[PDB]
DNA sequence: CTATGGGACGATAAAGGTATAAATTCTCTATAATGGGAGCTGCTCTGGCCGAAGCCCG
């Protein structure tokens, strides 16, 4: 599950709100599986 | 008796003619047609720039 693409946040609009995990991510989006680098937290993976 | 300038020579390349096919641009067609559309929206700050609105003020 990515956040980039059409109608999505660009890496220059990162900030912190999208790139942080929230209690609402529990069991929906994996908290620890994200690519390290320019796009961190923007690209995540669904939970099991 | 010999080397060198002088002049004769001539085979051909350029110059002009001179048409000639290619080729490459130019001009037309007449029912009616009479304001476009993708444009992002989730930076962040700093910095400068005009322009308006209070703020002294004599």
């Amino acid at each position: 599950v990515s956040a980039l693409g059409p109608g999505g946040l660009t890496r220059e609009r990162a900030g912190f709100e999208v790139r942080d995990v929230h209690p609402t991510h529990y069991g929906r989006v994996c908290p620890i599986e994200t690519p390290e680098g320019p796009n961190i937290g923007l690209i995540n993976s669904l939970a099991t």
